[PDB]
């Protein structure tokens, strides 16, 4: 009840910007990490939000993860005066960056390559659907299922289809170097719309080129990502179920099974897993969630995900504090249903599993001294059922581990492993405990007090 | 479809045109009538409509009748008073700092002063966290049952409200027997008192119901998922059919599509392995009754089930039933049961077979009863003896592979297996 | 205790021939099957022994298996006056059917192909060992490790080497047609020195050519058989650990592991398994066995073998009756150690396994109605822990099943399965019972009384 | 070599030439001296020879001393009489139809008449199936122990005969403590009375011994394998080291090669997972002592072990030990233990690790004690503290992979793992 195993991530936006210095404290006290969406964030909004986060972290001695979420590529209506669409109207799309008023301009051939007859085109976030009735060289006709106004610059998605667009997106490249002066304060970079390992690697090389030392979080947002889940999971540092986005490509009744499959796959492969968006959605307008939202959060957390990410609920909603407060409160009630076990792929895995089961058998807390976070993460993936205290001499490692299952990262300067572990045991050595360190090729050490 | 679907009839189902009523009943396995709200003649008309559909479509449906139970029947900040509230047991239960709840827990009154035949508090009647000590069955449950007793042969389940002990349940059973009912007793778990007494209460029930609305009044909003889970796990452990009722597709009272959170809630609740889910207000009085059962049924078709709590093996008929389920599962086979009482069918269902179980029976009332038990598909099959009945069931539903069975306590059990 | 699960096989010889009509009854009352060794058996000895067996079977209504054991090929010293060998003497072997006195004649090139320098040659049942010191075209020199007399016609074995000799042996072919007039009374034919599936198939085709309807029992006698165990087991009807013979090719300390491996392999593949020879060996001279022999029989039976075969103990020994009496008595004491489970290779296997575990769970006896013995055998291989009553309308099937684990075969004439099963239930239907029949492609029926 | 080898010293080992004695002691992990047969000076000379070898070869050996115990000390068909047989308890125990056994059960006498101070019967002294009621320790056990008490620091195990209750065992323990012994008490299970009381007796023993010779007198020849199995299974269940003694290579008294049946018996007995096997007559008085231990040791090198009865987990030190064994097994690693008392080493051994466990200790007496426990290879390692001792053990036997450990009750347990 008292300390959460499921980690709590909130998105920062205008609703958090205006928080009284004292409201802000009570808000950050209830999170383990923060997200900044580089779609809606100005470089000096990013800079100022991160500064407020790091300032809080210093004052309260609480390592917090900073996540930046990249926009990713998009296909948008080109230049046009607003086009008014009537229900039943046959609407024409042409490959063009500018129309003469008689059609909808779409400046990307990948839209035309993705669309077939009977596909459904989604505009206005999914509020305008158009049924495709004919296709040609660089054009499409579609029947509007309702009335609506199409504006230049609005995004276009094809229900259940992925766009074949070269990556990383030019706008992502631009956003990453704009923010590169503060790269040492960024713990996770979240990739949108990746569907192959090649896509992920490209962002990795770019982040390296630009001097970032960040974990790469891969959002599963589309049918194409779901069909390539095995390989995508294995090339990620962190996996994210992006519910809002995935809801565009699946029926609303089909989404629970897809969420389950993403979560099962990530746990199997020992990748940390998040569920994002549409958790406490009603709370944009209400200081209390609905009963169904409480059950939703409760059962999502029970599956054994590492973290839950609030988006609009905190970014733009009316009750950012109530939202994180209700998140944390629900989590304190969670009983976890025996999670998918990860695959054992080496000796170190067998060691960590044996440790976790031992601590479970003795009713013991696990303590880890970890230089880079490696053993701490290996322990976490086996889902220990109590808090795992992790001592580290690197503040950047402490921040990274803040959003990993059960981990409580503590900044502890130390000359070597043995000195580090003894400082951690001094500090957190209530009985029973199982305390370890160990690196590949070295002696692994365990101190057990029963 | 393994999880069974129950809808409540009310004003909104009454007004349905003939073709719309067919589409509605096609999407449920049983129906609930709330005796609190229905008049005797609404009860009669709704049962007649159900049995008439059942005869036309050749599909047995359970009729559940829901009893009111022994319940006790404004400005922000006001000091409000209460008086002989015709029931004494209210003033016996209430204390200082207790919360009194009104209009379904919408307005809360923190008791400032306790008196004698009175109380005062700072803004059906409930005391949060407390059970009233009212002797059972209530007078008006006796009245309601006596009044529908001429239609008793068409009542499959009688659902009891506010039980907290086996005595509550046994008393209703005696009353039903006296009035000539042959109904199963469904016990709603609605209070802290029921939850604290869960073990004994589950074991003396014929069917257990998580009544989420009523129970939500005694628990925090964030505490109720754990309680639902304990209730479901306990019923499954003791081999009792289990339903979750109310607050499933609540937003559908005003919209023909549920929220995503409601879809997830329905999905995860079904995934636990409950026998049935009961819609209440969403169909009884809501604007979109057909959309509601259409959506329940659709969500259920996507469900993948999570390995349920296994029941205790209490005897060798249990070991027999469990072995048949594991056998059928290992052969990829359907189970067929011929039964006069439904007893072997229910024993097999409690081990949660993952395919439809076809149950042949010559007793139409048994077939109606089984329609809201997990996985069971009951078919009316007249037969002179068990062997003949099983031969006819196989003849009718014997797509291979199958495991087909009958047997009663102390008799030779027969199994036919086609691989 | 009262009825054995492990079946008891005795070899008939001169010691049983002379049994008083009344001693014979008490002897056969204690066996489930009889072996006749066609090495030492004259066709009219075979005929008369079988007649006495079938006569007893009729009188006592007890189906008994008759096993005939084939001689198999051998390499024997050719024609020569006795050769006296001194310890340390360098002895010469030449390819020849007749010597001039100066060497040992061996009329089979396969001997010369099998022998290398440092091999050990075994004569006089293993009592004369010779160490090979040089080899040539069609000759060998070897140093005698002790004194001895080599006689023409004596057998020669190379320790740990197999002979490449074409099969079936001409003498086996001769013995099988000599006995072919009484072929309908022969239930098992035991093959010596097979080391490939081809060898087994050749005996199968010969037995078919000659009108036999017998199960083929394959003796594992050599290192070459042990190295080809997987395939040899899978082509057998019945497997036999021939301890005496295998003891020539392995150290005496190495034999327990080889026995275990043969038994484990046979159980895995659902082949009935016997252990033969050297069970109650001291009993040739004593009416009581040694303590070590009691432990040996006890532990061999515990492994879950279908049968134990006495050889010399009954064939030529002084106490044939005490020997079978002590065998049966020891078995009544056996507690069985959870045997190797057979592989599930079809639906019928899953059915039979499920039945056996069910009967185990209900504390029930299994009853089977079986036309050819097929389901009865499939049940037996899963090692039910109580007697399995088997009704059959074929007396030849009843005899076959007599030496299969736990089976009690009963001759029951019946028109069909359903009538057969109801006669069996009438006869053996003490509660609890699990009674079945079923053939491939048909309805399998189970009657369960709890 | 995981199963430990014990030989009895006697006339045949005494006469061994220096080089032959070295070859003999090289093939055992402990030695037994039978105080029934040895004089005090044979005891002294044989212990001195053992400790002298141990010092020269740097290998600790357990010295087991076997106590006589409270035992009571012709033509075919004759009527034989018995008289105040100096012990009364004989005539208290014997009845009509009982069998009296003489000269190791070779001749049997069926009691025809019971008298008072006498008996008559139709053809050490034993009554088949019966235990005498003689108070313990016996006078001559007190005598034998007092007489070897100056060499007590060189006695690792004292083996008790004919115990049937915890009181028998506790009494010997008090006597040993009084005389200043620090020996383990080995309890021989030798009678029906011990077997009927097996549960309590096993739990108060330091080491359990199946004495097949003595026990064979009270059971049928065909009944003894089941009894041995129950004894072994029970000791393993309660985490007690277990030996099988006598009648292992009996024919080797007169032949330098065992029978096949004896090889099988040794093999299957070792395969059950016993700590040790004890040769008695085969080495003490037989013609071929060296061949006997040479053959025991050879058979043991072929043994494949059958998954043994697992011990009860009674506390969290047990859960710790078992987890280390399973860990080492999963890593393909050797276990190293540094220990002052041998307690953690014995706790690890009872979970039956399938590799050698190297145990470092600065207490030579502990090292001698551990040499007849399953899998343990004790090394004398002087160390100032536990950390230093484990560092030295690792330095010496740290072939990777290894799981290396120390820890005492209520202290921080330390494990070092190299993968």
């Amino acid at each position: 009840r008292a300390r959460n195993l499921t980690k709590r991530v909130a998105t920062l936006g205008p609703s958090t910007d205006v928080l009284r210095p004292d409201e802000l404290i009570k808000f950050l006290d209830l999170v383990d990490g923060v997200r900044i969406n580089l779609a809606h964030a100005s470089p000096n909004e990013v800079k100022f939000r991160i500064e407020a986060v790091r300032s809080y972290e210093k004052a309260k001695n609480r390592p917090l993860a900073v996540i930046v979420d990249l926009k990713g590529p998009s296909i948008r209506v080109g230049s046009t005066s607003p086009i008014n669409v009537q229900e039943g109207e046959v609407v024409k799309f042409k490959l063009s960056d500018k129309s003469d008023g008689t059609y909808i301009p779409v400046p990307n051939k990948a839209f035309f390559s993705a669309v077939e007859q009977n596909d459904v085109i989604l505009m206005l976030d999914g509020r305008l659907r158009l049924k495709v009735t004919n296709t040609g060289s660089d054009w499409i006709e579609a029947v509007a299922e309702s009335s609506g106004v199409i504006t230049g610059g609005k995004a276009i998605v094809v229900e259940g289809k992925d766009y074949d667009i070269s990556t990383p997106a030019e706008e992502d490249v631009e956003a990453l170097k704009a923010i590169s002066p503060i790269r040492d304060n960024i713990d996770y970079v979240a990739i949108s719309l990746a569907k192959s390992c090649k896509d992920v690697d490209s962002v990795r090389s770019l982040l390296t080129e630009l001097g970032f030392q960040s974990q790469v979080a891969v959002k599963i947002e589309t049918k194409g990502a779901v069909n390539n889940l095995e390989e995508l999971v294995q090339c990620s540092d962190y996996v994210v179920v992006a519910r809002g986005d995935l809801g565009l490509h699946y029926g609303l009744d089909a989404l629970p099974i897809v969420q389950r499959r993403i979560v099962h796959t990530s746990l199997k492969y020992g990748k940390p897993i998040a569920v994002a968006t549409q958790l406490l959605d009603s709370m944009q307008s209400s200081p209390i969630p609905t009963r169904a939202e409480i059950n939703d959060v409760f059962t999502t957390a029970s599956m054994g995900v590492d973290s839950l990410w609030l988006t609009n609920e905190t970014a733009s909603g009316k009750y950012p504090l109530a939202a994180v407060s209700w998140l944390s409160r629900i989590l304190m009630n969670v009983e976890y249903q025996i999670p998918q076990s990860p695959l054992l792929q080496n000796s170190r895995d067998r060691f960590a599993k044996g440790l976790v089961e031992l601590a479970q058998d003795l009713g013991a807390n696990i303590l880890v001294f970890s230089m880079s976070g490696t053993l701490a993460r290996r322990i976490a993936k086996f889902r220990p059922r109590g808090v795992v205290y992790v001592g580290t001499p690197n503040v950047r490692v402490a921040r990274s581990l803040s959003i990993v299952w059960a981990l409580e990262p503590l900044y502890i300067p130390a000359e070597n492993y043995e000195e580090g572990l003894e400082k951690l045991i001094s500090l957190k050595g209530t009985t029973p405990f199982v305390a370890t360190y160990g690196i590949r090729g070295g002696v692994h050490s365990v101190k057990v007090k029963l």
